[PDB]
């Protein structure tokens, strides 16, 4: 591999915590105000998906891809078959971009994904600015995203490439609770579980306590079905096939506190592998939502 590149963190010039509040702002009064999409899911969800899609790229082994550089606005990321439906939720966050042109793509796409989160009533994610837009030949080439017609072993080896535990990848995972498999984007068709648009632990309930069955979808590929109307990925069910995952998914079944805290440490990280951040940046900022500021 080569020398990793090194993305040394820069404040857009001048801002502040009132300036991203701001923004986190506009992106959470969007969620609620354009509530029609999905079937009333609503643009939650795909953002949380846009936020791992667009920080999932990177390699450890030479800093290439990752938040830093905003690189899915340019064609050869935006098209990637990984990336099918995402589309929504960039032109979601164009009006965003609009009335905030300052903040760079990186810190935009990775705080659409926090504030996602914490508007639907999931934990606190601490967000760090400063993500800077590289150009065009930055761009990481497609086939970087996980498969998912694949099993735990393939989940694990995956994800030592983003510096994941196992841990860390059963806590990452927990983001299945939120939205839906599109056969037309995925090849998978299907809501995750109950809520749809609100984070909670229910993934790991479900894969214990739902009588799944392996079916074939009308693509032809194989997903585990609920007769509750749930499904989940052959990656998703390989959690509970492999017995360290099985036993960090029990743990988190069996409290939602633990999950909170280990998803928003690991979903954070995720967020922020690949950057330098100089000794006196700012500290990570903490959002609050629209109801605690009685908006
Ligand atoms: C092995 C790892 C993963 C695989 C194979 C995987 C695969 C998929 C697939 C196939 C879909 C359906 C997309 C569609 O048809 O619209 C999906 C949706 C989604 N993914 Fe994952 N994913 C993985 C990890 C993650 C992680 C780590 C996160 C966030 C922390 C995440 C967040 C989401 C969300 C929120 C959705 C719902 C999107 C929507 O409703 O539009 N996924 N994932």
């Amino acid at each position: 591999s080569m020398k990793t590149l090194v993305h040394v963190a820069s404040v857009e010039k001048g801002r502040s915590y009132e300036d991203f509040q701001k923004v986190y702002n506009a992106i959470a009064l969007k969620l609620r105000e354009d509530d029609e999409y999905d079937n009333y899911i609503g643009y939650g969800p795909v953002l949380v998906r846009l936020a791992w899609h667009t920080s999932g790229t990177w390699d450890k082994h030479d800093n290439t891809g990752g938040s830093y550089g905003g690189t899915y606005r340019f064609k050869k990321e935006f098209n990637d078959p990984s990336n099918a439906g995402l589309q929504n939720g960039f032109k979601f966050l164009e009006p965003i971009h609009k009335e905030f042109p300052w903040i760079s793509s990186g810190d935009l796409f990775s705080l659409g994904g926090v504030t996602a989160v914490q508007e639907m009533q999931g934990p606190k994610i601490p967000w760090r600015c400063g993500r800077v837009d590289t150009p065009e030949d930055t761009t990481p080439d497609n086939g970087r995203l996980p498969d998912a017609d694949k099993d735990a072993d393939y989940v694990r080896t995956f994800f030592q490439r983003l510096n994941m535990n196992d841990r860390e990848v059963v806590a990452l995972m927990g983001a299945h609770a939120l939205g839906k498999t599109h056969l037309k984007n995925s090849g998978y068709e299907g809501p995750f579980g109950a809520a749809n648009n609100v984070f909670t632990n229910e993934f790991y309930l479900n894969l214990l306590n739902e009588d799944w069955k392996l079916e074939k979808n009308d693509a032809n590929n194989e997903q585990w079905d609920s007769k509750s109307g749930y499904m989940m990925l052959p990656t998703d069910y390989s959690l509970i096939q492999d017995p360290k995952y099985l036993s960090i998914v029990k743990e988190y079944a069996n409290d939602q506190d633990k999950f909170f805290k280990d998803f928003s440490k690991a979903f954070e990280k995720l967020l922020e592998n690949g950057i330098t951040f100089p000794k006196d940046a700012p500290s990570p900022f903490i959002f609050k939502t629209l109801e605690e500021q009685g908006l």
